[PDB]
């Protein structure tokens, strides 16, 4: 039952064979090269099969084979520690029951860095590999380096049963690095956990934080230059618990995505939908459990479909008019005025693709929000010009054509929650109501045609409530556990 569920329960299963390891003995400095030469040398169809044990150092690792499959011998038993990225240049080739732990990326884009196309890394551990590479505020305006974990740089690529803990340091764990074609990939029954920033006191360089406090996303699918792109990529089914990076928990840059069906626990992270269009967010469990900077998803840009998305018992900042609220659901204010057709383009200074498009044309519909401290927030806020240039960006415009139909806005518990935080400050243009039902405060609520403040009948399903007729449909939702996601092992007697 939803308020009652907890870390326990989620990461529970009974499929999960445990590895330890102190089974496993630390290769010598030969048995290491020994495993390298394998690597580099295997042949189109050829498979590695790492014996057991940990591997410290293997550095740099070039696959340049098509069609192979490295894999460890039991899984969960092959630990890669020390420095370590697995480069994939070959074309369908998989890695498979890897744990990456006690060491570092051997270059900033990851362990693993698939280039290929139709690479595959499943059924892998990323355990606290926040180690070894060097971490310092840069000589030119301390900025910490960014290293992710693993990168798709292909075609087709696929991340599935993984587990990815404890990343602690700057920089994204997974990064999409696409070109102007779909790229398809599926990031698929994951889990994540315990993200988190300012470990090593990074932010205590007080006039480096807006940059030094960015880029700690869980994924990251597109970017500013490829954004106006498809990816067409699948971010699904995966399990998110106590993910703090920062306030984008997945940031999609590029366009045609789907981010739906996660279970997204206890983390003080939003879904973004940052840069690019026509993404989808549909049928996700988003279960702040009243944790501070929990939050649902927050837009800019055009052509988003957010539907049928079941969040629950966020909670906004403790104790500014123009704040960038978390709430359940967040209609960014941008820069330009797409009222009037204006876009992002990388020649008009200041109003380049790496800026904020004012969101238009998004669809809201038959969302739950349930005891949310703010539920639909209309933006306000001002932007910056730039990560490293302070000055306010003076021209702010609010969202357009926004449709929202058939969502339930439940602060029936607490109603001095905010529902629906309206602005006189930035109206929506074109904003249209159909059906919503809103329970507890609407700001500026003269700013909406209609809407209902009774509740239909409520019932409770397998532990969600269920609004008869309006809000999410509960036959589409279910929480992700451990019996689906992540790898089929735990690991035993690890290090952070
Ligand atoms: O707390 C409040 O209430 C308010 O706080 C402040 O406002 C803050 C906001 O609340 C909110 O955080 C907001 O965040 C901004 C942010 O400042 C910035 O504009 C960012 O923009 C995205 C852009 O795309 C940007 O260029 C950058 O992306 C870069 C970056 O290097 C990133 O790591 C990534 O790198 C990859 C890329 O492929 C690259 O080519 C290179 O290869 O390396 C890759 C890698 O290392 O992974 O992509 C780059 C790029 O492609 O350009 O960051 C992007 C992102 O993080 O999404 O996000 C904005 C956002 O709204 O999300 O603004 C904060 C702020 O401090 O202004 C206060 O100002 C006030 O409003 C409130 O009090
Ligand atoms: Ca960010």
């Amino acid at each position: 039952s939803i308020s009652e569920i907890d870390r326990s329960y989620l990461l529970s299963s009974d499929r999960l064979t445990e590895v330890d390891g102190n089974t496993l003995d630390v290769a010598s400095e030969e048995q290491v090269a020994a495993l390298k030469a394998q690597f580099e040398n295997l042949k189109d169809g050829d498979e590695v099969v790492i014996p057991n044990g940990k591997y410290a150092n293997l550095g740099q690792v070039t696959i340049t084979a098509n069609d192979v499959t490295i894999r460890a011998e039991q899984a969960g038993a092959a630990w890669l520690t020390g420095l370590i990225q697995f480069e994939l240049k070959g074309d369908d080739i998989t890695l498979d029951g890897l744990v990456f732990t006690e060491g570092g990326p051997n270059e900033r884009f990851g362990a693993v860095r698939m280039m290929g196309n139709g690479n595959t890394l499943q059924n892998s551990t990323f355990y606290y590999f926040n180690h070894d590479y060097t971490y310092e505020p840069d000589e030119r305006r301390s900025e910490y380096p960014k290293y992710l974990w693993v990168s798709l740089w292909g075609k087709d690529g696929k991340v599935i049963n993984n587990r990815f803990e404890g990343k602690q340091k700057r920089g994204t764990l997974i990064g999409v690095q696409k070109d102007d074609t779909p790229d398809n990939h599926l990031i698929a029954n994951n889990i994540f956990m315990d993200q988190k920033p300012n470990q090593f006191n990074e932010f205590d360089i007080k006039e480096a934080i807006r940059y030094n406090g960015n880029s700690w996303e869980a994924i990251r699918i597109g970017d500013s230059k490829s954004s106006q792109w498809d990816s067409s990529s699948k971010f699904v089914n995966n399990l998110m618990i106590d993910m703090d990076g920062e306030r984008e928990l997945i940031s999609i840059a590029s366009g045609d995505n789907t981010i739906s069906g996660n279970t997204i626990f206890q983390s003080a992270a939003l879904i973004s939908l940052r840069h690019g269009k026509g993404n989808t967010v549909e049928n996700n469990m988003i279960l702040g459990n009243e944790k501070r900077l929990t939050g649902g998803i927050r837009i800019y840009d055009e052509d988003h479909v957010i539907r049928n998305n079941y969040i629950a018992n966020t909670r906004g900042r403790d104790g500014e008019g123009n704040a960038d609220l978390r709430g359940g659901i967040v209609i960014n204010t941008g820069i330009i005025d797409v009222a009037n057709g204006e876009q992002l383009d990388q020649s008009v200074k200041g109003k380049e693709l790496n800026k904020q498009w004012t969101p238009k044309n998004i669809t809201i519909e038959n969302n739950s929000l349930v005891d949310t401290e703010w539920g639909i927030v209309y933006g306000n806020q001002s932007h910056r010009v730039s990560l490293f240039n302070n000055a306010e960006v003076e021209g702010i415009y609010a969202g357009v054509d926004i449709a929202f139909k058939h969502n339930v806005v439940d602060n029936s518990q607490t109603p001095e929650f905010v529902s629906v935080r309206a602005t006189h400050d930035f109206p929506l243009v074109g904003a249209t109501y159909t059906d919503e039902t809103y329970v507890g405060q609407v700001t500026d609520s003269e700013l909406i045609e209609s809407y209902s403040v009774e509740l239909p009948k409520v019932t409770v399903e397998n532990g969600l409530n269920a609004y008869q007729g309006e809000g999410a449909d509960v036959s589409k939702l279910s929480v992700v556990t451990a019996e689906t996601a992540g790898p089929d092992y735990v690991l035993e007697n690890t290090t952070k």
